[PDB]
């Protein structure tokens, strides 16, 4: 169990080696304004996504970062957000843990 695939279609997305402990922890449990709870795992890098629209700072869970919605590039499933415009690191991915499947490389 070392790579993460899209749970809906199997697209390769990220790797356990790429987990990023933001604020001391790779896991952040957060809510959006519609009250949905997300268990977000932070990754330094991802692939196989499609980033939609232009970045926005509104309601950002991570201070100094602007977000863009990240869909699975294959099936369109909403897998998380790409973060940018911040510092150390400038960018990273916050991916929804229960929307990924973990398994061998
Ligand atoms: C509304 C945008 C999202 C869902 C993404 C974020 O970082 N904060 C949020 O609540
Ligand atoms: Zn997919």
């Amino acid at each position: 169990a070392s790579i993460f695939r899209c749970r809906q279609c199997g697209q390769t997305i990220s790797r356990r080696d790429w987990l990023l402990p933001m604020g001391g922890d790779h896991e952040h449990v957060v809510f959006n304004p519609a009250g949905m709870i997300f268990r977000v795992w932070c990754f330094s890098l991802a692939q196989g996504l499609r980033l939609i629209g232009a970045p926005s700072g509104e309601f950002s869970w991570f201070k100094g970062y602007d977000w863009t919605i990240a869909l699975c590039g294959q099936c369109g499933s909403h897998l998380g957000w790409h973060y940018e415009g911040g510092s150390q690191p400038q960018t990273f991915f916050g991916l929804i843990k229960d929307r990924l499947a973990e398994g061998p490389a």
